């Protein structure tokens, strides 16, 4: 046995089709004997739901497109008594309930759930992943894991924004984070956090190739963006450098009882930051260590860029990361553009 | 008119005293004509509540000690119709309600509220402050503000932890963040975020003196800690450096639609980080710019430490921040301790 709960959003749009997934889960879940409740209010869904067969149903539920923005808040494992024995799937429409003594519970539910969804926008992806897995993210114990650490950072951001109005800097930073986050997430990396004009993320050791392709993809999308936009647009001089390193880091909850953060700690972090900063003076936009090189299996053309200090380490790149430009020239071009 | 809502925790412990704040707010709120609802479930409180007189009541409510961990989720301003006209304060104990059709709404409420409180532990203090003020923190528009930027950072953290087990590094980092956060918050600064072994925070320009005292207090609490603990404890070699700068920075929501962060962007950020890093080579543990100096009104003994590069800027400190040690000696002492 096991119980699990999630909340959801509006994806599409009808008085009826509730009854579809009602009728269906009603007859479906009795062939498979699961019990649960569907509640709906002001365009939010809430659902409660053996141990194996309830996952054939969940794997259907997320891939179900009648709702988007699915977060499994809770999961209980090997339970003893079901919460809703006789209900194969009871659907409750709390917009239709106007009883005077249910409005309070109805209004709080509305208010705390909407607040909760605003807070999810500030959460580390690793905390949201924990939560979805039914793990309490505040009591996980920190573990030493192996990671490829990723750092990407805007070239001459001070100069590029030093003359822009507030809203235009924010638009530019957001676009940059938006393009980085999407490609990282598509290749199976997790963003760890944002630092100024800078994206920090990690990949596993089975994902080296995916870490170079991310890097290359990001470089590629910005070169497209720069000629997609007009020359008076700030996006026209948006460049990045990218640093990658490999190593054992600590992943866990860190901080006082007041504020918690869930992050990665280790020297690899520092090394990726510096290889990133080191691209500025390289004829390449991507720089990485030998450890990253050995996580790769594709026939990259690896170029050895010598040993550098942070005990100096070998640095490498791929031919595909050669810059079509000269990094000093780009930044005076950046200073000339806004006088 | 205005309505406001909050949630709360257990502070102390009785079947009766509900009726106290029941009876009291019942007669109290009718002298002042406010309407609202108190709900209680599994040790959580929820309350809904003219425009002026409801703040005499809130200012009582937080200072009321029967509950801790108060967060004002919502606030509506100049409303037209009250939600609960005839209820001066209706108290609803949802632990006593066993109706079969209320258990769902009861279980969800429980589940989403508990999740919500776990997420608050990951929120930036500035987002929580916005929320408490009734401002939607995801639509605030970014503003240029003036800030003293604070950076504090552990001396030789790599060396100090390079031989420790995972749990001991986390204990040490947590203690360090815990001591920093408490003193910063006591002096009216907000932590902005944690970066590795490093605390980032800000103060206003009216709070320079408070920024030096924080810095000095932190240095002081760690020197106490080091001789409070045994010499085999890692806390015995915990030191910090602190950098302060002043400047216009952008404060706002930054990122893609996936992840949002609420933070400060500007060159002052970079300058505080470097003055911090610069203490490592100084005979002082605190370093700051002229801009910080002019935010101070107390008769500090300001020591001019010359001009330094990051166009080189003047750097200053206070006599009270002189180190009783030599920064090279401390780190070999740190390497000798764990062989
Ligand atoms: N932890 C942080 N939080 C917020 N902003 C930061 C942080 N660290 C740096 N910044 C800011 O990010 C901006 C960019 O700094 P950065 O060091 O990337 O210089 P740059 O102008 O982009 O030159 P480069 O080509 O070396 O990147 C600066 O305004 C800096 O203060
Ligand atoms: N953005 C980050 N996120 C997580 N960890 C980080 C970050 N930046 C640095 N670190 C890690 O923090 C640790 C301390 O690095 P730091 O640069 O403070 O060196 P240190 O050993 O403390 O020497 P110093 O006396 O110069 O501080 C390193 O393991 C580093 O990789
Ligand atoms: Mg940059
Ligand atoms: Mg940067
Ligand atoms: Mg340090
Ligand atoms: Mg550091």
């Amino acid at each position: 046995m096991k119980r699990l709960v999630f909340i959801s959003k509006i994806s599409g749009h009808s008085l009826e089709e509730i009854q579809r997934i009602g009728k269906v889960s009603i007859k479906n879940n009795q062939r498979d004997n699961i019990t649960g409740v569907l509640l709906y209010l002001q365009g939010l869904f809430f659902q409660i739901l053996e141990n194996e067969k309830v996952d054939k149903l969940y794997k259907k539920i997320l891939v179900d497109d009648r709702h988007t923005n699915i977060l499994c808040l809770k999961t209980e494992y090997d339970i003893t008594d079901r919460m809703f024995p006789n209900w194969a799937m009871k659907t409750i429409n709390l917009n239709e309930n106007s009883e005077l003594m249910i409005q309070p519970i109805k209004s709080l539910l509305q208010t705390i759930t909407q607040s909760h969804r605003v807070l999810e926008k500030y959460m580390p992806a690793r905390v949201i992943y924990l939560i979805n897995q039914g793990i309490n993210p505040l009591t996980v114990e920190p573990q030493l894991v192996e990671k490829i650490i990723f750092f990407s950072d805007i070239l001459a951001f001070s100069t590029l924004t030093e003359k822009l109005p507030v809203n235009e800097v924010v638009i530019l930073v957001n676009r940059y984070f938006s393009i980085c986050t999407r490609i990282i997430s598509a290749y199976g990396g997790e963003v760890t956090k944002f630092i100024g004009d800078c994206v920090m993320a990690s990949f596993t050791k089975e994902q080296g190739d995916a870490a170079i392709r991310t890097s290359l993809d990001i470089i590629s999308e910005l070169k497209q963006l720069r000629h997609h936009v007009e020359a008076t647009n700030p996006l026209h001089l948006l460049y990045t450098g990218i640093g990658l390193s490999y190593g054992h880091v600590i992943e866990g909850n860190m901080g006082s009882s007041l504020k918690m953060d869930h992050t990665l700690l280790g020297d690899a972090v520092n090394v990726a930051a510096r290889l990133e900063a080191l691209t500025r003076q390289l004829p390449y936009a991507l720089a990485f260590t030998a450890g990253v090189k050995k996580c790769c299996q594709a026939q990259w053309t690896f170029i050895n860029l010598g040993a550098h200090q942070v005990e100096a380490i070998e640095v490498y790149t791929v031919n595909e990361a050669q810059k079509y430009y000269d990094t000093l020239q780009i930044t005076q071009l950046i200073r000339q553009t806004l006088e």
